This record gives structure tokens, C-alpha cells and sequence, in this order.
């Protein structure tokens, strides 16, 4: 039992100790320092503080809200079942407070040194705030003057003490909502708002208990507003809900309870509830407000790059027929989504940019033969040295005759090569073009128009000719099949024509290497006829 | 003590001071440019400056806090203590006025030329609004007269002239609370919104003398508000009270004090007065927000890149299970907190960077052997050239036969290597891989799988090849340390094997060069077998 | 003068002007372009429609003040002094009208285009919401019942057809207010508010007519608040103060005028109130929280980036120790002025920013002798390849030994040089160290400590070579003035002793090259000693 008691006490495994700590042999190693000192330290983030933290709010909310309504309207405040659960609360925060002093704090590291640092910092923080709210003043106040009616008044106010074990409340609240309300954006605000209305009907109800608190200390004299309803004799449901639709009335600044306030007090207290209420429905318009741009963040950010863009267009002064192929085009790339994909992938790292490439990319290197002939360090390598495009019906993506710097992998939508002397070339999804402008460091060979939206992979020079560099058996394969591919459009370039011939007269071609080869043509044959 | 005047004259050495002129240099020059005029000229940095501003601040509450009281409900206003008050603040607002004279004012630099500059300067600016509230014209008038219920109304509505005395108060809050206000975000929040509710509660009071005033001014018409609550007689506390709460009730736009006002001057006033109050609710309501808006910054902005990266995944259309890895990783990288590194490290300077990095990794030139023994200079700087990186468990950070392009630091999480024909090698916390990748020119030697959550920190190739040409004895360490590992591994690299051949028999190591090889080769052992 | 009316239709030169067309060029054309067509057309920028608009403006808001008010409380409306204030505002905004027909608008290009284009565009647009409230319709239905009390009620009625001429003040508001309001930020704001409140004003002033004109059509009701009240008989004064009170109050939702509204017509209306002014009171608190966050701005954002910087160094748990030295760091660079300095110097072009560096650097161009003689285009490169830099006091700048990277020339706060075999050596304002290491291309000679809080400017060593390497007579000068330092320091530059030994018996020094080379060293000498 006693050894549950100390795993109990010690820090344990959990996803905010995950966050704190890094990896588990700090959370080892915090077992260890939680295990110096002897049978008597707990942990800030134990299982054992975090559940009396939610023992101790659940009773300082039932406490709080029976307090103040047990003083005012119940004059007959020595009833057996009225001092058993005082003194069942009172007894309940003295543990609370004794275990205040053998808890522990975190400045920098978790502080656990006891008899001195928690101690010392403890006493000099909040013992006094604690220590009048926890012991039963009333009691001891009342056993004095017994070892009169001032001093049932007397008696009947001190009570009001324990209203310090307020600051408990939030003190504890502080921790517990900023564990348990880090998960997503819709329950953290709902959570606030509904703490701070929570908040909000305390109050009502304290100030609903103060405005029959003071006329009752006085006896209710001629011209408050009690004996000026008549309402001295109502029994006590009746005398609460008007005391506290007086209070929500001035809270929310409807109108005073009565026509007016006669009485000095009355009228005092009138206005202090009033700008009680004033300031408090001041804060709650303003939390409201964050809540509310809290949450329409993105079509916010988005709104935004959509005027910037709208701003360019017009300082430019475009016809309204390029803003409409503008905004076409934000649509058919962006999709509404507003995003840094460069920086984001530059924060991950290289396994995750990996994975992720791969799963963005896992259609084309099952339709390409290539890709799925070829070594996965290759073709993790050429994967990684991407980039995206998005290409709109009836623009030249390769105009004929121009210098060549970059190859596309198309991904989605047919795209047509228009060659002089031929009729058309369509290339579906799962195809390549500026294979041979590459590998011969020339122009052009013949302009590719796109025909239906097309959602292109483009890949520039200087990565393929590292990539080719590094592994050139796939610069083998890319000289035969931009041969075959040249062959069948009409030109033919004479330097891949002797390198290849110098090549393949040198003997490094072997006869798996040739059959993946022929495989490879007639696959070639085959997404050029479909 | 004149010297102690001038020196309180001067500027004095103090934060502000600093801010304003960088080295102390320019506070002996602005020290001598205050020297230069005699017994006369006071700086607006200096001390004086700024106890006269806080102590003509604390008479200048007072003074319009008891002003319009007094005037409204003192109908005996001759009286020697209301004189005697009334004569010293006089004589210390024309004492401030003199001061005004004699100070100086900050364009650019601070202008100090009295005869002519600040002097015209002045009396362009302010002098018509301070010299109206400075006098008693309430005397001055009186005995001109003397030398009558009418002119006791004249003489009652004079003082308020005094009410012209709230302009110097907002002209040097604005200098007080930007010197006093810059410290934190919490106390210079709080300091501006109890400025706000003082401001408040400054006209509520105003307001409530002027209901009062009104209905004094016609000697209490038979059907104003005064004389149908029937309080002509009744003691001043009462009546102040009232219209108190009057103004407060229309302020914060409760009710009216009675059922209605029917007298036309009660009814334009109420009206204006509601206008000041709706005003006035509005500013505090945009001031609640924008506080509220500057308190909760850093949570929001957190949000803020979440969004954008879920964002980012929804259009990739990832599935879960990468997801769940993704926020896992940024989790277990940024631990909840949103900041830019590069930026930062670039905004701060050479020795900044070099102790905020040697604090950063004062584990591992502890650990590490090489760190310990080698020069501080070659020690900075490639503790300079190092990145940061976070490794989830069970992905493979360098595989096999890939081309090598960085090496890794382990700082925290055991990662494993993974050789064919070898069970398995763990590397605690201390240790490095990718010497001999980057050593050789070539392809990896072993694969490494991250098991715990590792890390790292990583050295590209680029500046591991300018740190170790720039200093050759570490690459003779790395070498040695290299040839040993690959021995024990199985592999065997004939190009590092030739060069450190030719290296050792060329005679330039020594006899504690290699003591120190041999300590760190043993080294090596140990924090391989652990 | 037909002269002066061409030109004051046609558009002048102004700052809006210059705004919109770029060069005078642009002017011109456009005041040709008004010249095509003759004796009509006026131009939506020229002083003729601004001073239209203005007059138009004035007048307006003084008929939507005095409107409403002479409808309901004047059932004598057929007096001779308001018929002739009747007719002159009517043939002003037919006046009015006309000239709205034979102006021009902006939609992309001024159209221009008078017969069809702007004739139809402007008879499409707002022709019928003007010509209602442009003629007096109340005459013209008069003279057709002429040629009774339900007539008289209709001829009551249909004058509110002329509070359509509030959209033409709105929509010529928005054209003044955009040109008369881009000066600064405060006056745009407190105008932007005052215009809100004006607004607010006159529908409190149009709601305060109301609720007496439809009591007054049913010819008062013996249940309706006016023959509650008993003031069907009070002069006009007090019933329009006793209405617009009760429409104030609605307004800003104080309470009801009377203890309540009986019938249904003041019951309807009570209400329609009630939603426009809460609706209008939000309006006008979501106008006020923007104004406070505009106005609010640059001490936020200076918080976000320290706030940034304070959870850095949270994350790297960091001692107090350094943080205080961060801290320090920052006011002492930024001096709480949050800017991004290289953006706003990349927008700026080429002159600007050799403007903005002279001046930024004309002290050290005056105390350095080096630039005091040197060739102006030579000067002015080598000033712009600099950076601003800050040292806080007692860190090395340049440490002994470690390879050079930079030089830098000092601009306030002494630096020491810190040689062995040497005492000290300060070096005051408008200096320069760093030379002889990028000269030799070797390791630094002796460190230097930074005493004071050194602000430093210092260059780079590329563009240090690509300078020195585009005019070498400076380069000699820094040979010879590196070589009289190294020889009083103590370490001797064998390289630089052999270039020079070459290049002075070369013979391409001159008199007075060496005149001015032994005025450069002894004040190196002077600048060494001071
Ligand atoms: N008949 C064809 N079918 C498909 N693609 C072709 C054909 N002819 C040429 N191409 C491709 O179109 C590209 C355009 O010019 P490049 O020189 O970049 O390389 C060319 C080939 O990749
Ligand atoms: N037996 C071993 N123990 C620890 N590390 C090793 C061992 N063998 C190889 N390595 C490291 O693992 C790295 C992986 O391949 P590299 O060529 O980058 O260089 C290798 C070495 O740094
Ligand atoms: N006696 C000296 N007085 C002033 N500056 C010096 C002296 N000796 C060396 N320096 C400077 O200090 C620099 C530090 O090393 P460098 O090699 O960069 O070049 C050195 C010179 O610019």
C-alpha cells in the first residue's frame, strides 16, 4: 500500500510529463529526486496533486456557492446539521493547507527542497490569505465571548471570512485548465467562456447575498428596501430571488429592483454593484471578442492574401480578362487553403519530408516504369528534388527552339506535344517530357501545349544532373528511351546518337539491363499511344 | 547646496537616461550643455523635473477631486479654511506655471535656449490654459465689484474656471507613464485600465457636482429634480449622494434617477450627460478588448501555425496515421511554443551567439572527449556551425550507400547502428556518426535506426571540410578514431588506410599526440560498448 | 472668363492629382482629354466639383437638420418665410441634379463619354433616389387635389420623401473624406469618430421627430404618450426637447420616456427604436475598439518580438544571468524602436540610400583622414558595404590567433587593444582594426576588448577585396599605415614587407601620394596616442 502510496507521490508517465520532461529517463530521473527525501514529498505534476487539486475545486465550488447564502437568510446559524458541515469544510482545508506546505513548486528545474526553499517561499506567499480562510474564526471568536445582539452581528459577519478561500479556487483553476485545456481550438474557447460566465454568476450571487446582508444588519430599518416591499416576513426562497434579481438587475444594468434607492446604504451599495457590473460585462464583451476572432482566423488570413493580390492586379491596371484567369488560377492551385508549404517543410525533418514526398508522390511511381524499376535510394533522391505546378487549359508549358532548364512529371490531366509534321501526341497521366533537352544541352525539340488542367511534377537541371551523376545507369535508360522517342517524332540528334553508340559497343549493357530496356520502350510505345 | 541644486538641475545617470543617449558620454555633454546658462535652466530627464511632475500630479487630483464639491454644496464659501486652501494651491500652480517658464522642451535634440526659443515656444502653446486656472480670478472679481444674488452666481460659476487645471495633468501623465510604464506587459496593462476607470470615475464625480450645480444656479425652481425629491434641507452628504448617483445611473445608462425630468434644463442636461456616458462606455468596452487582445498573443499565434499546418495536410489529404506523426513531431520539437531561431540568432552578435551556443551544448564538450581536449578556438567554431534536430523513434536516420552530406552529434536518446553481420551497436548520449562518410568521399557505411526519441545536432559537409582544413590535427583524430571503428565494424576503407600510412610514417605525430589518440580510441570503446 | 471656367473644369495640378496620373505629362493629357468636348463636361477631380461637392455638402446637412424638424412641429407650413427657404433648397439640388447628369465618373480609365456612356450609367444608378427628393413634390400634389384633413395629413407625409437627399450626402462623403483624410493617423481616426457620432446625432434628431409625428397624424390619441403627458398645449420648444429625449433614451437604452407605452402605434415604435439603437451603439463600439487598436499599434508589436524573444530563451532555459545581458543587448541596439532595417533599405534605390549612408556616417567621413582624402566614388562604395553593430562592454571583438573574417571601423565608445609584451592601447572614436589580417590573409595579431558600449560599423572581407581590388591607392595606404602599427606593436609581417619593398621601388608612389601617406600615419600616431 505504502509503495502505491510513493508511486502515487512520484511524478508518472504522462503526456504533459512527456512535454515537460523530453524523454523518460528524465521522468526516471525525477522518480530518483522524488525519491530522496522521505514519505513525505509530492510532485506538481503527480496523479495524487492533480486529483486533490480537482477534490479541493469541486468542494471550494460547492463551499462558495453555500456559503454567503447560509449567512444572510438564515438566521439560525446553530443547527447541528449546519456545524457538521462546517466543520466536515473546515477540516477538509486545513488538509489542504498542511498539504500546501508538503507540496512543491517549479520556478527553471521543479524545486523540492522542503524544510527551507518550499517552506520559506510557501510562508511568505500566500499563508496568511490560506490560514485566515481555512481555521473556523467564528467559533473560536464565539468560545472567547462566551469564556448580545452586537455580537451576533458579529458572528453573523466574520463568516464572510471564508470567502478568502476564493483565491484557492483560481490559484488551482491557473494549473488544472492549462493541463486540460491544450487539446483543440473549439473546446479551450468553450471552456473559457463558460469559466468566465461561471465567474460572472458567482458574482451575481455574492452581490444577491450582500444586498439583504446589509439590511439585515441594521435590523431593517423603516426605509430600506426590505421593509419598504414588505417582504421581512416572506419565507426565505421568496427573500433570495428577489435579492438576487436585484443584484442581476443592477449587474447587467437593466434597472434598480425598486423605483429608487432611499435608504444611504441602499444607495451606497447601489452603486458599487454597478460598477461591479459595468466593469464585469466590460470584460466579458471583450472576451467574447477574442473568442470570436480566435475563431475566424483562416478565412481572415485568406481574405487578406486575396486583396493583397487584388491590390497588385489593380496597380497594375490588368484587363478585367487577366484578373479572371488570376483568380482562376489561386482557385485551381491554392483551393481556398491558405499555406506555406517551403517553410513547412523546412521545419521537418528528413525521414518526415521523406514520407511525405513519397505519399504525395505514390501514384507516379507505380504508373511510371522507371520508378518502379529502379533503386529506391535513386528514386527517394529524385523524389525529394521536386516541385509543384499547376497549369491551366491552352498555355505552352515548352515552347519549341528555347533553352531548355527544367523536365516535368505529369501527374493529372492530359497535356499534347505539337510537332511540325506530325499530327498530335497526347501523354495521359504518368509520363515525362524534357527528357532529351537535358541530356543534350540543346533546344528545344518540339513545343507541348496543355490541353486539360494539368497538375504537373517539374524538376530542374542542377538536380538532375546531380542526381544523374551520382547514379548513371538511369542516364543510360533516358539516352534509349529519348532515341526511340526521337525517332519517332522525326529529328534526330547526332551526340546521344554516338555516345550511345560508344556505349553500347563498350560492353557495360547487360542482358537484364537491355530486357528492362525493352521493357521500358515498349511501356513508352504504349503511354505515347494512350 | 547650490551645488546640489545645479546637480539636480542637470540630467542625471538613470535607465531612461541611457535609452535616450547611449554612452555616458553623452550624459557629461548634456551635463555641460546644462552648464552652460547660469542658476536658471532645469532639464526635462532631470530629478527635479520629476518630482515636481509627480508632486504637482498628487495636488492636482486632490485639488480636482475637492474643487467642484466645494463649489456646488458649500453655499458658505468665505470661510478662512476654504481661503487658506484655496490661496496654497494658487500660489503652488502659479509656482508651476513659473517652472513652466523655466523648463525645457525635447523636438531631435533637447532645445535648452531660454530667451527666446522655449519662451515663445510656450507662450505659443499652453500659456492662455494654464494662466486661466493658474490666478483666483474668483477674488480678483469679487473685490472689483467691491470696489447682489447675481454676483454671487458670477462667483460661484467662476471657480470652475479652476476645472482648467485638467490639462496639465494629462500633459504630464503622458510623460509619466511612458517613463514609468515601460516594464512589463502585465503592470503597464493594468496601470493604463485603473488610468481608464480614474478617468471614469473623475466624471461620474464632475457630473454629479454639475446636476446639482444646474438646479443651485435658477435657486431651485418649484420642478426640478431637487426641490420634487424635496431635498433642499437635507444635509450635504445626502445631497451628494443623490447626485451622485444621478450622474452614475445616466453614465453607465442604468435609469434616470427619478420616474422622468420635466423641467427643460433638467431634461437637456440629463440628455447631455447621457451622450458623455455612452461615450465614454464605448472607449472603456475598445479599451477592455485591447487589452484582453494584448494579454492572450502567444497562445493565439500558436494557433495561428497549427491551422496552417492542418491546413497544409487537408490539402495533401494525408491520412490520419501521418497526422497523428506529424503533431507528434511538432509537439515533441517546438514543446508548445512558437519562436524563430534564425532570426534571432542572426539579429544578435558574435560573442552572443558564442555563449548562448557554448550554454546550449555545455553537456556535450564535456562528454565528448575530442571537445575536451582540443583548442577553444577550433571548438567555437564548429560549435558555432551546428543545427538542431528532433528524430521520432524508429526511423532510419542514415541509411546505407546513400551519399553522405552531414554528420550528427547524439545529444540526447540512444540511436542504434545496424550492420549486416553485426547483432547490433547502441550510442548513448556523447557520441557521433558520419566521420568516416564524410572523411572518404563515399557511400554510408552502416544504417542507424533512431530508437529512443533522439536529439541531434547535425554539421553539414560543408563546414566540417572549412573547420577541418582550416585545423589538420583534429581531421589526424577523426582518422584514427575512424580506422578503428570501421576495424571493428568489418569494412575496411584502403584510401583512409594509404593516407594515414603515409601520414603516421611521415613522423608529424608525437608522443602526446598519440597518448591523447590512444585515450580517445579507448574512449571510443567505452562509449561504444555503453 | 469663360477662360477660368475652362480651366477650373478641367482638372488642376494637386497632390491627388499627381497621385493618380504619375508625371505632369499624365495632367496634361488629361486636361486635354476634357478639352475634346465643348463648354460641358467637368472632370471628377477638378476644383469645380470640389467646391461643388463642399457647398452641396453644407447645405445638405443643413436641410437634413432643419427637415424633419419643421414637419411635425410647425403645422403651419404654409408661411412665406419657409416656402421661400423651401424653394431655394429645391432649385439648389436640381441645380444639383443637373450637373450630376454632366459630370463624369472613374471606373480603369475617367470616362468621358457624355451623350450615352455617363447618361446611362448615372440613369441607371441613382437617378430615381434623386429626382424624388429633388423636386417639391408637396406643391405639385397640392395644386392637383386644388384643381380636407386626410389631404393636409398627406401633404404632411410626403415632405419626408425629401430625407432621400441623405444617400447624395453619403455618396459624395465618401469621395471628400477619402480625399481630405490620407494626411496622418490621428486625424483620420478622431474625424472617421466624429463623423460616427454626427451620424448617431442625426438619427437621434430623426427618431426624436418620429415618435411626435405619428401621435401627431392621428391627431392625438387620448392614450398616447403626448395626451398622457398633457403637452399637446406646450410650446414647440419643449415638446421637441421632451421628443428628442425620448428618443435619446431609447437610443443608448436608458429607459422609456414615460413609465411605459400604452398604445400600440407608440408601442410599435418604441420598439423599432430600441433595435436601431442597439444596433447602432454596437456599430459605434466596434468602431471605437478598432480606433484603439489603430492607434495602439507599435508598442504591441514591439511586445510580440520581445515576448518571441523571451520564449526562446524559456525554451533553452537559460540563467537570469545571461537573460539580463539579452535584454540589456536589446534596448542598447533597438532603444525600444521595433523596424526592419535591410527590407526598408532594399526598397529604397540607389541614390536614396547613398543619402541616407552619408548621412548615417558623416562623422566618421570627417574624422577618419583616410576618407577625408580619398576619391568620392571610392568613398561612397566602401560606405555603402557596411553594417551597424553593437558591443556591449568587456567582450572581445576580435580574439588573437582565430582567422579574420572582417574589419570594422569604429564609431562611438573606446576599444582596447589588448597585445602581450604591450601595455594597452585605446582607441577612440573614428578608428579602424582589422586591417593588416585581411591584408596578409593570416591569423589576427592581438585581440581587442570592447571597454565602453562600443557601437561599431564593420565590413566584410569580400567586399573588402572587390573595393581594394577596384582601386588599389587605397590598398597601398593600408599597407604602409598596417605596416607603422605592426612595427610599434612588436610582430613583424614579412609578406606585406616584401609586397611593399616591391612596391615603393617600383616607382609608382608619388610626392604628394607619400606626402599624404606620412600625413596618414602620424594620425594614425595621434588617433593611436588619444
Ligand atoms: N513523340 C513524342 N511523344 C511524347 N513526347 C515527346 C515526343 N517527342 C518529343 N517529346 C518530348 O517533348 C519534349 C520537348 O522538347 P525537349 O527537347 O524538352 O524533349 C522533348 C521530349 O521529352
Ligand atoms: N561499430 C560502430 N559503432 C558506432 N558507430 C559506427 C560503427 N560503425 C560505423 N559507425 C558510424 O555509423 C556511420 C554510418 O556511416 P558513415 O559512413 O556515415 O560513418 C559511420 C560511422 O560514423
Ligand atoms: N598598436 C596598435 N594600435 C591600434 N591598433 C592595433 C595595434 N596593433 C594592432 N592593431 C589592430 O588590431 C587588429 C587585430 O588583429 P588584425 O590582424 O585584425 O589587425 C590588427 C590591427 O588592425
Amino acid at each position: 500500500m505504502q509503495r502505491q502510496f510513493t508511486s502515487m507521490l512520484q511524478p508518472g508517465v504522462n503526456k504533459f510529463s512527456l512535454r515537460m520532461f523530453g524523454s523518460q529517463k528524465a521522468v526516471e530521473k525525477e522518480q530518483e529526486r522524488v525519491k530522496t527525501a522521505g514519505f513525505w514529498i509530492i510532485h506538481p505534476y503527480s496523479d495524487f496533486r492533480f486529483y486533490w487539486d480537482l477534490i479541493m475545486l469541486i468542494m471550494m465550488v460547492g463551499n462558495l456557492v453555500i456559503i454567503p447564502v447560509g449567512i444572510t437568510f438564515f438566521t439560525e446559524q446553530t443547527t447541528t446539521p449546519w456545524i457538521i458541515f462546517n466543520v466536515a469544510s473546515d477540516t477538509v482545508f486545513l488538509l489542504d493547507l498542511i498539504m500546501n506546505f508538503r507540496t512543491g513548486t517549479v520556478n527553471s528545474s521543479e524545486i523540492i527542497l522542503d524544510p527551507k526553499v518550499i517552506k520559506m517561499n510557501y510562508l511568505k506567499s500566500w499563508f496568511v490569505v490560506d490560514f485566515i480562510s481555512s481555521i473556523p474564526v467564528d467559533y473560536i471568536f464565539l468560545i472567547v465571548e462566551k469564556g448580545a445582539l452586537r455580537i451576533v452581528r458579529f458572528t453573523k459577519i466574520l463568516s464572510l471570512l471564508r470567502l478568502l478561500r476564493l483565491s484557492r479556487l483560481i490559484r488551482y483553476i491557473h494549473q488544472w485548465e492549462e493541463i486540460f485545456h491544450m487539446t483543440d481550438d473549439l473546446a479551450s474557447a468553450v471552456v473559457r467562456i463558460f469559466n468566465l460566465i461561471g465567474m460572472m454568476l458567482l458574482l451575481c450571487h455574492w452581490d444577491g447575498c450582500l444586498q439583504f446582508l446589509v439590511p439585515l444588519l441594521q435590523d431593517f430599518p423603516p426605509d430600506c428596501w426590505v421593509s419598504l416591499n414588505e417582504m421581512v416576513n416572506d419565507s426565505w426562497g421568496k427573500q433570495y430571488s428577489y435579492a438576487l434579481f436585484k443584484a442581476m438587475s443592477h449587474m447587467l444594468c437593466i434597472g434598480y429592483g425598486a423605483q429608487a434607492p432611499v435608504s444611504m446604504s441602499d444607495l451606497w451599495i447601489t452603486m458599487l454593484s454597478m460598477i461591479v457590473g459595468a466593469t464585469c460585462y466590460a470584460m466579458f464583451v471583450g472576451h467574447a471578442t477574442a473568442l470570436i476572432q480566435s475563431l475566424d482566423s483562416s478565412r481572415r488570413q485568406y481574405q487578406e492574401k486575396y486583396k493583397q493580390v487584388e491590390q497588385y492586379m489593380s496597380f497594375h491596371k490588368l484587363p478585367a480578362d487577366m484578373r479572371q484567369k488570376i483568380h482562376d488560377y489561386y482557385e485551381h492551385r491554392y483551393q481556398g487553403k491558405i499555406f506555406d508549404e517551403e517553410n513547412i517543410l523546412n521545419e521537418l525533418n528528413d525521414p518526415l519530408r521523406e514520407e511525405i514526398v513519397n505519399f504525395n508522390c505514390r501514384k507516379l511511381v507505380a504508373t511510371m516504369p522507371l520508378f518502379a524499376n529502379a533503386d529506391p535510394n535513386f528514386v527517394t533522391a529524385m523524389l525529394s528534388k521536386l516541385r509543384f505546378e499547376v497549369f491551366q487549359p491552352g498555355d505552352y508549358i515548352i515552347r519549341e527552339g528555347a533553352v531548355g532548364k527544367k523536365m516535368y512529371f505529369i501527374q493529372h490531366g492530359v497535356a499534347g506535344v505539337i510537332t511540325k509534321s506530325s499530327k498530335e501526341m497526347k501523354l495521359t497521366d504518368g509520363s515525362y517530357f524534357g527528357e532529351i533537352c537535358l541530356l543534350t544541352k540543346g533546344r528545344r525539340t518540339a513545343s507541348v501545349r496543355a490541353d486539360t488542367y494539368c497538375r504537373l511534377y517539374s524538376l530542374s537541371v542542377d538536380n538532375f544532373n546531380e542526381v544523374l551523376e551520382e547514379y548513371p545507369m538511369m542516364r543510360r535508360a533516358f539516352e534509349t528511351v529519348a532515341i526511340d522517342r526521337l525517332d519517332r517524332i522525326g529529328k534526330k540528334n547526332s551526340i546521344l546518337l554516338q555516345k550511345f553508340q560508344k556505349d553500347l559497343n563498350t560492353g557495360v549493357f547487360n542482358n537484364q539491363e537491355n530486357e528492362i530496356l525493352k521493357q521500358i520502350v515498349k511501356h513508352d510505345r504504349e503511354m505515347v499511344q494512350a
